């Protein structure tokens, strides 16, 4: 069967004092059944907000990026100082910072073998854009993607680690994923991990589905094989984050 | 007569919950005679810490970076979030920004503009490199920063802005610039925003300077007559902060 689901909130660069903590009420009024792992990550300015508030067992909280070390790099959040902070999870690689900030597969690729090396829980992003889709580039583009971040990593690395699917030629662009087309994103995934880093490890993986989501699409896309919860954009900033995470059983 | 000095601490990407609480209190329990603006810059992370303790009259916080607008910017912090978080001060531009993080000067020229009309004070950094000095073009590399930035403001946003001179072979490097070479930028910083901003303006504006300053060198450096105060690095994770800030007269 599959392994433990993750369902996680990532807020982006969004929310006020006010607006985060009612959601936070929420989310610890919200009795959830099953196992299932759920993430909030927050903004640096929130995470002293979110520790003190969040209170329910089944929830957990992370940053949306870091760099390894500590030092001169005026502006930016190192590991060190997450890790004093409390936060153990973490959101490395998303398409955005791939896109705006520079990010490439092996910039990624260094910052979630030091988070792991640190010792964090990290949620690993990958995902190809429309030109890349469009160019039927799809196969090659993840897989290398995902190649660089294990060329960083040992085997019993990924006990650490998770995968998460970003089906960027489905944000903003107009286009739409359907529950087969990401089922066959993961499965690819999937059959990557299997031979090439172990298929005891490609059983335990989680692989997150990163695409736009609501209550009633998440329940069909869950039902997939290699769907193993989600990584939620803007959905998570709503009540409807809730219906997620019971979307995951 | 000078305008009311400035002494900005600069933390950088540093600092854990224990260390910078015993900087603070040592800032709180130090008295402050003169009029002076001293400035806490810390990572996004430690800010609520820092509202919290943080308690010196003379003391306001800032923050090293910002992006003008909340949204889908995964990692990032907008200037929307630390208004909403009560943060008013900022730094932008920094030299680590311009170098790593893909700031050019157009791009802190938004960022300027941008935490301007949303109220904030903000700290503009500029500055030559080791090359563009040695080269003899520290002149138009310079005045072409700040030109940047001029553009996109109107003559009332000044009011607003502080600028940093912090040549970049002297960030964290002990190659601390002689208050000649200091006087020398600064006279021609105030000298051109005399003739394309306003006599009016320059005589207003706050000039720092950043780079390898220290509770040794800090008097004779503020003792030239367009050095309006200090941003300060790695002297600003030390108790030699304080030696900096009665360096200011
Ligand atoms: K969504
Ligand atoms: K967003």
């Amino acid at each position: 069967s599959k392994p433990q689901p993750i369902a996680a909130a990532n807020w982006k660069c969004n929310g006020s004092q006010q607006s985060l903590s009612e959601l936070i009420d929420l989310f610890n009024s919200t009795s959830i059944n099953h196992d299932v792992q759920c993430v909030v990550a927050s903004t640096f300015v929130h995470l002293a907000m979110t520790k003190e508030r969040l209170s329910h067992p089944k929830f957990v909280i992370a940053a949306q990026n870091a760099i390894a070390k500590s030092g001169a790099f005026t502006g930016e959040v190192s590991l060190p100082i997450l890790k004093d902070f409390g936060v153990n999870w973490i959101v490395l690689g998303h398409s955005e910072r791939r896109a705006y900030y520079g990010e490439t597969n092996e910039i990624v690729a260094d910052k979630v073998a030091a988070a792991v090396a640190s010792g964090f829980m990290v949620i690993a992003c990958i995902g190809e854009t429309l030109q890349e889709r469009e160019s039927g580039r799809t196969a090659v583009v993840v897989l290398t993607q995902i190649a660089a971040i294990a060329k960083k990593l040992k085997k019993a690395d990924w006990a650490k680690v998770v995968i998460a699917y970003e089906p960027v030629w489905a944000a903003g662009t107009g286009k739409v994923a359907t529950p087969q087309q990401a089922q066959e994103a993961h499965a690819l995934i999937r059959s990557w991990v299997s031979s090439k880093i172990g298929a005891d490890v490609a059983g335990e993986l989680r692989i997150l589905y990163g695409g736009s989501v609501n209550g009633k699409n998440a329940r069909t896309l869950y039902q997939q094989r290699d769907v193993n919860g989600f990584a939620v954009g803007g959905a998570s900033l709503k009540p409807e984050f809730v219906d997620i995470i019971k979307a995951t059983q």
